[PDB]
């Protein structure tokens, strides 16, 4: 959480992945809200 984005922008993977979680690691593990301010 912290943020979430959850509902929005074409599944919120679509936007700030490249920005915040560039490599990217998170998509393989948890397509939820890890990138959007959560960090966890």
């Amino acid at each position: 959480m912290n943020g979430t984005e959850g509902p929005n922008f074409y599944v919120p993977f679509s936007n700030k992945t490249g920005v915040v979680r560039s490599p990217f690691e998170a998509p393989q593990y948890y397509l939820a809200e890890p990138w959007e301010f959560s960090m966890l």
